[PDB]
């Protein structure tokens, strides 16, 4: 008979300084959430409370806000420090700074074991990064022994920039023989702490002979048994209990993203680190919890950087800028058509964006003063939107891959500009797309005429979906002109400036059966 | 056996100076036609031809472009005076200026009959305009007597400001009298000159006995007898043939509009002044006649006091922008979006505009280059933007309104911003309108919804159509607050130096099944 509580975050994303109910930037003080400083406050609270206990990380506490973009990890490895982290997987977005990304900031000043089990090195990086991450960790907890083994996204080659000299293996594959080991090595409890997803965490947890707990990120699932404190709707019950081959009832928790939640989960063990019963929920960390001043004055400390790199208005927003994937990755968001627009303005008469590149929305109610900051939050890669020929043929593939597997809140939903789609859910997926008039070049006054699959037809695009990514094979494999064009925060922000208030709209773009 | 040649010219509108294919400023002077000084080559070049002749003008002199701004009818009565015109009936547009302003520059500077039979003085004015014009004209023309009875729109009191000593008595019961007048008074030839409008004219035609042939304007109609010339679709044969209840065969001419024609018609009239063989068709006035060069000089030597209006671009198009007749009152035009975008930005989500209020395109050759005398020619009349209150029910009236005698060129037909309505030609007029979705103001995110009838809705619309013009009597008497706005051009010119680089699109706002 053992007690383990296990509290965890995935996909924080730089919500280092506490955020609005949408994590946009904390407007109203008085009902603001998340953050570093008031997660240190509840998670003291816990571990006071409860004997043995676990802060948990499962990756991408990278991108997102202006926090990223000034300190590139010396803020994720001093405050993750401070908050005293047990433990955290290595996520996709860990590998967008590149290797030394990764090695120069966090790796090497991170006094916590970062885990990955399905990530090898090879040749020059092979002893650079030798030690610095584990693919597993024996952390000794009270007096037993928890094994947590890490892994990240077999597909973060393609979606992040992690090197040639690292290989993902597959998850499961390569989770086996270090659990196996793990249990030989006499240790009886095993946690997994990875960045795959939800539907990859439920097949390790259903594959994975030995795993007694799954913890997972990338996919910003929530899960709760109850009525949820907040807009977030659930998934499923927390934990989501998943009955493996074994013949073992293995729990499967996250804690949606952006630092709103912090997962909480009670264990009874037995005497063989076997799960007898298993309860929580995510803590929703709002203002009725305080922010710990001692932490939060550290993060003021480290706030006046941040200040100058945006302490100034660029322009003004009469509607709120819906940029939540809610919104932007299911139908046409505002703020997918106000980025078209900026597009366009910067020059063709097309657009196309993937919802998925709207990371943040923009909260109007500062009387809607838009600085450097809220949009950095909106546009944090730093990418490009390039010009691009493409063929219909190529556009009417795009859109059939736009709604391919709708419905399970992915970025390749497309956001437009100068293009008037319409999908039809009910037919099969390949055939979806009922309407895709486009606006006319040749013509003197623009209108909409029917996409022609033999036509050419010159689309401004972010650099992600002319390199090919979200499966966008067909726009890399099938373009005729690829153009290197303006960087994407700052073809917004002559935008704004040039506009001084605007005001996007839902006004058809994209319609639906 | 009497020829007369009847020349005439209707609705020119200050086009005094040659203008483009589409009566916008002439951008290519090679490839330009119409204006007074090439009007002068023809006339004389006819003038010398025939033997008997007659320059007429079936009114709208005033109003149209910057020349009547300028000199508000001193260009009128010069150039009219150098084109030794024979008679003119007075317009509608013609006390655009008020009373006085008609008296003071034409009608005392004319040196022709400027001819009204319907149009009666009383108290004040009386004696004012005593003389100045005439109900009728006998005009020697060689060793034969020709009437011309003059008539105005009987609606003039509600399109335009006739000041209020003026009545406005119906057209065929004030002209018989006067023709019978006439017929007494041993004069055998009746020429009927008048601005009604081209259905008017061809009841005057057959109701009023005596009149040999009608000459009107107002509706800018475009006759022609085989294929036309040029982008003008003719309306029916030059002469009209309409069979008078007296059993007679009288003809019914116009000349479009803008002095792009010159109408030219040839007559055979017997010994009793009847109409025995008539033929001709309108005359374009292009870069193949060229203009005269004394009256053009004169037209050059006034010029330079209108060079000074805003001879650096204000802003600049990239798209045509197509504020013609045939697309604003017909379907959704690019310039009734951009004054619609223009008025919302320029302080409410709704703009309605009537296309009647679109007088002039603008070309986007001359390297985009907007300027006052461009948007002067758009926007003539110095009207107003503004706010009312409407409900749903008013609104829906309203758009059923716009497409009720749908296809007659008729100013009813609104452009929208904000509004998105689709028209259904197939149903009986009062049941046209079957979508109305209009963008939502207590929303946080602007969305299209459907319009409520018991709802209200803040719109901004001209003080033509508040104070209940085109017909819109339900607007004028079923607001709930209306509001005094900014002026017309300021509102375009404000927000074109804002944007810069304009570029409208007919995007979907007005649709038709
Ligand atoms: C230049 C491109 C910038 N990046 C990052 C990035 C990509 C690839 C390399 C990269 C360099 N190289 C080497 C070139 F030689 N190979 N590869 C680097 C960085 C991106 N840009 C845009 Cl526009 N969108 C991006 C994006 N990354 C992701 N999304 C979107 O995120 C969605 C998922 O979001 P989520 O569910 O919250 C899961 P997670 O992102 O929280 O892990 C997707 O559907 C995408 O649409
Ligand atoms: C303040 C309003 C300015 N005006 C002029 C005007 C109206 C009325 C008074 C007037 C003052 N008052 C007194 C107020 F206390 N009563 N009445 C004066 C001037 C106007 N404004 C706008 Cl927005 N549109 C106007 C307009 N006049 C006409 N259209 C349009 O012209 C179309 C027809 O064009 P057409 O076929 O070429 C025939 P014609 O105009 O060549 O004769 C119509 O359908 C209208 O839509
Ligand atoms: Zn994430
Ligand atoms: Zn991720
Ligand atoms: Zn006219
Ligand atoms: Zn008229």
């Amino acid at each position: 008979m053992w007690e383990l509580t296990i509290l965890h975050t995935n996909d924080v994303h730089s919500r280092l300084e506490q955020t609005s109910e949408d994590s946009s930037k904390c407007v109203d003080a008085s009902r603001c959430m998340g953050g570093v400083a008031r997660l240190f406050t509840k998670v003291q609270q816990i571990r006071r409370a409860e004997p043995n206990v676990l802060l948990l990380d499962a990756g991408d506490q990278y991108q997102g806000t202006i926090w990223f973009t000034v300190y590139k990890g010396a803020e994720v490895a001093h405050f993750m420090n401070a908050l005293r982290y047990d433990a955290m997987a290595l996520g996709n977005h860990e590998f967008d700074n590149g290797v030394e990304g990764l090695i120069e900031p966090l790796l090497k000043e991170a006094k916590f074991p970062i885990l990955s089990a399905n990530i090898k090195a090879k040749g020059p990086l092979a002893s650079q990064i030798s030690g610095l991450y584990l693919p597993y960790k024996v952390l000794p907890v009270g007096d037993e022994v928890v094994g947590i083994v890490g892994y990240t996204s077999k597909e973060t080659p393609f979606l992040s920039n992690p090197g040639t000299n690292l290989v993902f293996e597959d998850e499961i594959t390569a989770l086996q023989p270090e659990v196996d080991k793990l249990k030989t090595l006499n240790v009886n409890k095993i946690i997994a702490l990875g960045h795959s997803g939800f539907e990859m965490d439920k097949l390790i947890a259903q594959k994975v002979r030995g795993v007694d707990v799954v913890v997972g990120g990338h996919s910003n699932t929530f899960l709760y048994t109850g009525n949820p404190p907040s807009k977030e709707v659930p998934a499923g019950k927390y934990p989501f209990i998943v009955t493996s081959d074994d013949g073992r009832k293995v729990p499967v928790v996250q804690a949606y993203a952006f630092g709103k939640y912090l997962g909480y989960l009670k264990i009874e063990f037995d005497e063989r680190g076997n799960v007898i019963s298993s309860h929580g929920n995510p803590i929703l960390l709002d203002s009725s919890i305080p922010e710990d001043p001692s932490i939060k004055a550290d993060i003021n400390k480290w706030r006046i950087k941040l200040d100058d790199y945006s302490t100034q208005e660029l322009g003004k927003t009469i509607v709120y800028l819906d940029g939540s994937s809610q919104s932007c990755r299911f139908r046409e968001c505002n703020m997918g058509n106000l980025i078209c627009d900026a597009m366009i303005n910067n020059n063709v008469s097309m657009c196309i964006l993937n919802g998925g590149g709207i990371r943040s929305p923009i909260d109007e109610r500062n009387d809607g003063t838009i600085t450097w900051e809220n949009l950095a939050a909106v546009l944090p890669f730093g990418g490009t939107f390039d010009l691009v020929q493409l063929k219909g043929s190529t556009l009417k593939k795009a859109f059939e891959h736009s709604v391919h597997r709708y419905g399970q809140s992915t970025g390749e939903f497309l956001q437009v500009g100068g293009i008037h789609v319409v999908y039809d859910l009910s037919r099969k997926p390949g055939d979806r797309v009922v309407k895709l008039d486009v606006l006319c070049t040749k013509c003197r006054v623009p209108s909409y005429d029917p996409l022609k699959m033999d036509e050419v037809y010159k689309v401004i695009l972010p650099n992600f979906l002319a390199n090919g990514g979200d499966g966008f094979q067909m726009i890399k494999d099938e373009l005729l002109r690829h153009d290197s064009g303006d960087q994407d925060i700052n073809v917004v922000s002559t935008y704004i400036s040039k506009m001084k208030v605007i005001y996007p709209a839902v006004e058809g773009r994209i319609k639906f059966s």
